[PDB]
DNA sequence: TGGGGGCTT
DNA sequence: AAAGCCTCCC
């Protein structure tokens, strides 16, 4: 409906490569349909249409990524997150349930990974009185891409890694018995370790985790143990 | 296991 | 912009 979506739309086709199409379908297990437009590409295209009907106002935004979610091809919600980072500024804590919205709809890593540890990560630091409002909820959810969430938050952490309550939301979801929950929680232990090795190889050493986990969490520090 | 064209800095 | 890195994949 809303103009600049359409003219993305019929941008986007007008530009699809079928050869790429295939190769990008079947990275994500054919979940979804693809142009195969791959990301300079897109973002070109994306720029052409800024460019002729400019960047809609920020009370509009949510409108446009609603609508490119809903389209089929995968390129089309790559691009709404596109476009949310544009916006990032004007994203905040009232913004958590539309996120919400977007990570258990379309669902896979690709396009959860982009939401979570960059805007959610963002606005519980900012926001912290707020993490006991959504984390225990994710968890409890059984939906497995919030769930992903409350692991993920934190990845790009660093020193500020909240040990105790990373360390807590893992043994919350250490028994599932879901692939992307066993690779959240291996992602985030590898990638705190790159920081805190020591902590990480004790904790991976001394507590229940798949073998999936503990393989992930440790591929790059084994060599020192 | 553990490293990879597409992506990033 | 030369070169490192990889969520994931197999």
């Amino acid at each position: 409906m809303h103009p600049f979506v359409k003219a993305l739309q019929e941008h986007f086709t007008a530009h699809q490569n079928p050869e790429k199409a295939e190769p990008m379908a079947r990275y994500m297990k054919n979940h979804f349909l693809f142009l195969g437009i791959q990301t300079p590409e897109r973002r070109q295209l994306l720029k052409d249409i800024i460019q002729i009907h400019t960047l809609p106002d920020q009370k509009d935004f949510q409108i446009i990524i609603r609508e490119l979610w809903d389209l089929p091809e995968r390129e089309f919600q790559a691009a709404a997150l596109d476009i949310m980072q544009k916006y990032k500024k004007h994203i905040n804590e009232t913004h958590i349930p539309f996120l919400e919205e977007l990570i258990v709809t379309k669902s896979w890593w690709d396009s959860v990974d982009s939401i979570v540890p960059t805007f959610l990560g963002d606005i519980f630091l900012k926001h912290p009185e707020l993490i006991s409002a959504y984390i225990p909820k994710w968890i409890a959810s059984d939906n497995i891409w919030l769930q992903r969430a409350a692991i993920l938050f934190q990845l790009k952490y660093k020193q500020k890694m909240d040990e105790e309550l990373l360390f807590w939301i893992i043994g919350q979801l250490h028994s599932s018995k879901e692939f992307f929950i066993q690779k959240a929680i291996g992602w985030v232990l590898r990638e705190y370790a790159k920081t805190n090795p020591d902590v990480v190889w004790e904790y991976v050493q001394n507590n229940e985790l798949a073998p999936l986990s503990k393989r992930e969490a440790i591929k790059h520090i084994k060599q020192n143990y």
